[PDB]
């Protein structure tokens, strides 16, 4: 039932309408709290101002349609969110330049509103549109090994893109069921299926096959093609080796930890009162390996004798720890010194960054955790920290 | 004697000074031809306007320093030049918008001046620094096969980059001289050399070695690293399959052919008068394979009985061909139908695009020409057309 043009039209309508609604909400709040905007913006400005905003609005959708191509190619939720935030803050810079060259409060209100609402309302409209069933588009995976099934699992890791993997294909598939999906070996089925999207996930040793398929989908002019690997210049950015990144992470850690301490102090104090009925220290320090291999006392709610565990509140006192600098909010899970050997050659990756209360594996065996922590350390960004923190809050809620 | 800090400082100073000098030149020309700018821009504007320009200027260098990194990483002259034009035209949108919310002639004059002068004067500055010996930085190549020597030759293809290859390295090198350069097999020489840049050019079958070297340059913290190959998403853009690109190429071809006709009509008419002394057609049509395999009469100056060839003027009448659509300026060299077989599986690539007066191989055996033409067809851009046309004019001059 997949329908691309209706999706694009609805998404553009949502973008324009809600981008205008941000400024209208700013106007309404200013009127409700101050009662006079003619005080602030005289009347003859309005139309002029608003039409300028209209122009900006269409420019925004233009930058999202013909340059960033949000309406023809699909990205995960978080990459979309980061790109949209960068675009909209750059647009806020544009409008600040326009206004300064001609109010701060109305500008801040409108654009904070926009940042909050445009992605959330895009999510709402795409969810309703998925409920309408023209969002999910049918896809065929090529490959019958671990790479294909892992990519399939990655696709189900976030349904909001709408890739419905309907069937697999591999001329030499050992099984008939991959992840309980039908397997196609005679390619005539594939070509008779032609709005069918394709995902190439052949393994490295079969990469040559992909090259053949790289030609195949070109011959019948199939534009919906995507390949996921198992004179070019790739710059691997070791972000954790930058002093500016470390200082920014320290500042963000301090601010967020202080804020959440302010938020959750009553609950922690109530837990203190309830636990201290036995007469002992409700908070204990356990030795763990931290940054550079440094041994630190992690502070935790006491769980044993001289409900919290199910709710996972026992990790709350670590914020005091974060107040001193031993760990961040986002990072590898703390482990004992005996568990260090299981990292093997990745030990250096485990010791390069401060540990975190939450990490990639917490929200996504021991080797899987080690690989996820190493990937987080190698590809650390502040955006990744925000995403992992939001996912951790989501997990806590569910 | 290589010096990065002096080069960066000089390049920034040149960029800023000449960006301001563009506006000063616009002011001077407007004054010389009009005699009154107070007519146009009153006096109290000047300082305000100029300081805004000053701000824009530093913004420009900022956008070239911390975002585009033109001062720490080296790019080919044409990629640099295209990126600089894109930056300047985006800034043109900026400044035209800034003026709109508050003259067309002065703005156009000033920033055509900037567009012409900033790249050319930056080139003059880096050539002067090359004469001063702080531009060429010493580089070590890794690899002893065809890929290493090919990357070496492609590096000498643009000496303005500033990469002086001083020695090779390969533990298993068969020879002692690669391109007559010294070869190292004990890496202790390389680590004793440590401002030494590195170029990894190991072949695909030895790619594993590069991975080891990928670690090696990491452990000694050598940040001057570069690799040239012999979940990622690579979108191969077949530009020639786009109707908009084809129409743009048609319009550009028409305009450029018309202007070349306007410029070169006296020379062509004179050569007509000189050749027609024998009483025959100075212009002849030779059958050649064109777009889609279409056979077309290519127009050429007559060279045989019933100086021009040395000067290569005999290819001038093909402009008339370009006027009808069988020829472009930039494209594969026209060949006879017997030469088609030598393209082999690449024949389809030879037939997809209109033949041009000049091509990539003309300015850069038969197989090399076929590969260059196929690469041009696959990776065609209007910027590539401009670069090849400029290189062809350069070749004609030399």
């Amino acid at each position: 039932k997949y329908n691309p043009q209706l999706c694009k039209i609805f998404l553009a309508i949502s973008d324009l309408i809600f981008f205008n609604l941000a400024l209208w909400f700013s106007l309404g709040c200013v009127y409700f709290i101050f009662d006079q905007v003619q005080r602030f913006i005289p009347q003859d400005q309005l139309d002029t101002r608003v039409i300028t905003h209209f122009i900006l609005s269409v420019v925004c959708v233009g930058w999202f349609w013909i340059r960033l191509r949000h309406y023809t190619y699909r990205k995960p939720f978080w990459y979309e969110l980061k790109e949209i935030f960068r675009t909209i803050v750059i647009f806020a810079i544009f409008d600040l330049a326009l206004i300064a060259f001609t109010s701060r409060y109305v500008w801040v209100f409108c654009w904070t509103f926009a940042l909050i609402l445009v992605p959330f309302f895009r999510a709402l409209t795409k969810h309703l549109l998925n409920k309408l069933g023209i969002w999910k588009k049918k896809t065929i995976i090529l490959g019958s090994g671990q790479n294909a099934r892992g990519a399939y699992s990655a696709l189900q890791s976030e349904e909001m893109m709408g890739f419905d993997v309907i069937a697999f294909f591999d001329t030499d598939a050992s099984d008939a069921e991959i992840n309980m999906l039908p397997v196609i070996k005679d390619t005539e089925i594939i070509w008779d299926l032609n709005d069918v999207h394709y995902i190439l996930a052949y393994e490295y040793t079969e990469l040559e096959k992909t090259h053949f398929w790289l030609r195949e989908l070109s011959k019948h002019h199939c534009r919906s093609v995507t390949v996921v690997p198992s004179v070019m210049l790739l710059r691997i950015q070791n972000n954790l080796a930058k002093r500016s990144s470390r200082f920014l992470k320290r500042t963000f850690d301090i601010v967020c930890s202080i804020m959440i301490l302010i938020i959750a102090s009553p609950l922690m104090i109530y837990l203190w009162y309830k636990v201290t009925r036995d007469g002992g220290p409700a908070i204990y320090g356990h030795q763990r390996v931290g940054r550079h291999g440094k041994l630190f006392p992690c502070y935790k709610f006491r769980s044993m004798v001289m409900f919290i565990r199910k709710t996972s509140l026992d990790e709350l006192p670590q914020l005091f720890n974060v107040l001193k600098g031993d760990m961040s909010l986002v990072g590898p899970r703390p482990i004992v010194s005996d568990e260090l050997e299981r990292y093997c050659d990745d030990v250096d990756y485990y010791l390069m960054a401060k540990p975190g209360m939450t990490g990639l594996w917490q929200v996504s065996d021991y080797d899987t955790r080690v690989y996820f922590d190493s990937w987080y350390v190698k590809n650390w960004t502040l955006w990744n920290d925000i995403a992992i923190l939001f996912k951790t809050a989501k997990v806590v809620l569910r």
